[PDB]
């Protein structure tokens, strides 16, 4: 701890790092090898920070409509719209497992307010109420003014991924790296009297062959429910606009690099 | 500083590594030496990480019944049942401090609904209902149907530890290293039918001398509230035994190794 | 084992900081997401973990804490409620930011501890000060359990200059005016109703703490709406007044 800077050993090393072994040992049970299945399974396999961030981020905050959905992969059962559990169906396409989905069930009461949300299915198109055979659906749905402003404005940004191509990493909710839906949503914002103007933010995808549509202005939130039979890999909103941050931030934690 | 394979300096270390320094400087306050008293406490001793994970596992959490209790080493006062902080007692055996208590209170509501739960107790064994002089008592407890069931069927392990033995790391629930409990459990679960059948977790205990013993299927609660007068440790409860991993993890958490 | 590292071997061994990187990583991009990055402490997920449950819900604490965060642009206000930060600057540093309080619903009670900083306005005396800022400190001197009224606070005024988020802390063992104040205070209660004293410490040369009688009710219940308010966290059990620390304390950055 003491010395100006040279090369440590291992033992030293050991003195002025965080450990993986430390980590292990938060949640090291009986002198065993290995963390508890049971443990592993909902905690990114080991990885107690990453759980220690999203495990809030997916419950309770506020302003956060009754109960996000995430399936993550390795797991048996998620929680679904209503906060119940029920069974991961996971979906194969090469031999790789690419994501899980359950019944959407029951959002007690609908989105509203002037948020942002991002929602994930299998399949089914939420704005066109269609199935898209061997596709992912998502959509970003969003205020575009604020919170304390007198004018009703909404849009949202969609894209469909086949199945082969998907990929958790490669989808974000950006204000800073230019893509299609920023320079949309930038746009779209601009149509407003500047005291009640948003931070503009898109859906970005880097998945090459998907084009990200960005729909026109509403003035009436485009998506306010999902059925209930409705294949769901992830679902998350906010009442306000203002903190769609944490929506990026849950999603990203959600699943890994 | 990023590209190369040999040797680092201490200086390229504390670049390269999450640092003990920047772990201690989270809670650092007025460029003091140590951590302030009254945020060590109830800090788990300055681990951020540890406390971070811990937190929310131990409060709100939908699904889990008004108000774990986790009595914590080296604290003043701890959270009982009806969520207020009473004074915590510590208890020794052979100069050692083993583990603290504090009384029970009052469960506003029962526990119920196909849930799983482990309590801990001093001397106060919660079936049978007698003090047991020098022993500290386990208890879980779980539904063996799902919870989309139709069947009420429910079960129970429990064992008894002398003071001295005594030792939170060697307790865990499991669904895979071998012991009766999980033994036990699993032909239990096996008696209903295949589409109403939980992935079976048993109660490990790794204390020589200690033996756990596993009772029979049971619909109906083996364990509904506890009574306020009570020697409290440890109790969490979750209304689905489908999340019954978060009781382990929360567990695991609250006592250092 | 016990000889001098490789770097991929310090790579096996420690918690790297690419590791924390990753966690928030996104779409092979070498920065992380602005909008995440803001509300994170910059990408600090462990400080956010930790900070973010002390921010919110929490059983005992008055319906929403504040805490006006560096570089941001919104925070939450009294109500709940985003409303947009105006930031503060001297000599060409950003010292600080504040928002309108807004509506707490309900008022601060029954026998807690709560902090709250304010630009300029004393919410004791309710007067503006020009160019300082206000910190108070409240709590109860006896115990949740006890059947006596006792309450003191601790008060100072900090020059905006000067300001230092990182020279404020609530302790029960570094020694200062207002721990000798409110050790004494304790004292004056029936042993079985004795807190455990703690006091307000601020290190920043000039000011001078004040500690202050005890009242018997809560030297301050709620806060008018238009105050520009910093920071605001009240337990209602005072045997909890660490974690009012401890958020305050991750709230900021050294």
């Amino acid at each position: 701890a003491l010395p100006s800077n040279v090369k440590l050993s291992k033992g030293e090393v050991e003195k002025i790092a965080v450990t993986k072994k430390e980590m292990f040992d938060e949640l090291a049970q009986c002198n065993l090898p290995t963390i508890e299945l049971i443990t592993r399974e909902h905690t990114f396999n080991g990885d107690v920070i990453r759980f220690a961030a999203w495990l809030f981020l997916m419950n309770g905050q506020k302003l956060m409509i009754a109960n996000n959905v995430a399936v993550r992969m390795g797991m048996q059962y998620a929680t679904n719209l209503a906060g119940n559990n029920v069974k991961i169906t996971y979906v194969t396409s090469n031999n790789v497992v690419k994501l899980g989905h359950i019944a959407a069930g029951v959002l007690a009461n609908p989105y509203s307010n002037k948020g942002s949300g991002l929602f994930i299915t299998y399949e089914h198109n939420l704005i066109s109420n269609q199935i898209e055979t061997g596709k992912v659906c998502v959509l970003f749905i969003t205020s575009l003014s604020t919170t304390a402003s007198s004018t009703n404005s909404f849009a949202y940004s969609a894209c469909s991924v086949p199945i082969e191509d998907w990929d958790f990493n490669m989808i974000k909710l950006t204000a800073e790296t230019s893509c299609a839906s920023l320079t949309a949503m930038t746009n779209l914002v601009n149509s407003l009297v500047p005291g009640e103007r948003t931070r503009p933010v898109g859906l970005y995808v880097d998945i090459p062959g998907v084009t990200v549509t960005t729909s026109a202005s509403s003035g009436s939130l485009p998506l306010t429910t999902i059925p209930a039979v409705t294949p769901l890999i992830f679902s998350a909103y906010t009442k306000q606009v203002e903190e769609v941050g944490v929506i990026n931030t849950l999603y990203a934690l959600s699943y890994l690099p």
